[PDB]
Parts: structure tokens; C-alpha cells; sequence
RNA sequence: CUGAUAACUUCACGGCGGGCUUGAUGUCCGCGUCUACCUGGUGAACUGCCGAGUAGGUAG
């Protein structure tokens, strides 16, 4: 997977509005990594929810084969996932660990 | 088979000094709670003697 200059000019410039999903991310340093860097050097803010975690309830009523894991905590895991937005990690992580699992234990 | 594998940010730090909130103030008038009403001991711990003795001891 590779990035675009292109899809990063439109994730970047309608959020000067929208402050409240502002996530400033300065990056190498603008020398090498190019001119689109140099035109937004320093702010290249990026998507964010703009509200924290909330109180739920995980149910309201009290195939097969269902293999039950309470309890995974994942400390130090990737936030920056996609190279627009900022907040919970890939899918194709969570996929990648389910098929590292069975591809473990058969 | 996880934008793959790896990845010690840290050291020091005196927000202080001063300060009159007060003046005045009629809440009141009126007011019928009433009618009715079975808690029961089945028969069920007796008859005597001594003690001057509502106290006190006896025999069965």
C-alpha cells in the first residue's frame, strides 16, 4: 500500500473549517519527502472522530461453533492506519490476526 | 501471515502587594368529614397439713 498526493489534498483542505476534527501530524522533515509537503508544512491534519469513548450497553435482552476470547488488551497498537485518518486501527488487521490464529492452530 | 519484522525523549523551576456594598418596606377576607361492625379459653393445674403470717415449707 501506497499513498496519494491527491486523495491527501482532498482529505486536507475541507478540514480548515473543522477544527474539531484537527489532528496535526509533522512529519520527516520538509526536505526530501516532497514539494506537497512543503505546501502544507507543518499542520497535514488528518480525520478524528472529535468526540471520546461513551458508556453503551452491550445488551439489552439479558450457525454454531462460536469461540469465545473476552479480554484482549492491545497496548502500543497503530492509530495512523490509513494515511487520511486518525482513531481505531485497520480491519485487515483484525483479519490478519484471525487468520494468523487458524493458521496457527491447524 | 496484521501499510510486515525492530524501536528507553529528558534534566531544572518562589505570582505577589492593597481594598466599608447600603437606604426603605401592613399579605388578607370566607370555610359542618359523616353512616355500619360478636375475636373466641369446648370440658380445661385438685384435695389436705404446718406456719400468729396476700411472704414462706410440705404430702399425694
Amino acid at each position: 500500500p501506497v499513498a496519494s498526493l491527491s486523495m491527501q489534498s482532498h482529505f486536507h483542505q475541507r478540514l480548515q473549517d473543522e477544527n474539531r476534527h484537527s489532528a496535526i501530524t509533522r512529519f520527516s522533515r520538509t526536505t526530501n519527502m516532497g514539494v506537497t509537503a512543503m505546501t502544507c508544512g507543518g499542520a497535514f491534519r488528518m480525520l478524528k472522530s472529535g468526540a471520546k469513548f461513551s458508556s453503551p450497553p452491550h445488551h439489552r435482552l439479558n450457525n454454531g461453533s462460536f469461540l469465545v476470547l473476552p479480554n484482549i488488551r492491545v497496548c502500543g497498537a497503530t492509530a495512523l492506519s490509513s494515511p487520511v485518518t486518525v482513531g481505531i486501527p485497520s480491519l485487515t488487521a483484525f483479519f490478519g490476526f484471525v487468520h494468523a490464529f487458524e493458521r496457527n492452530i491447524n
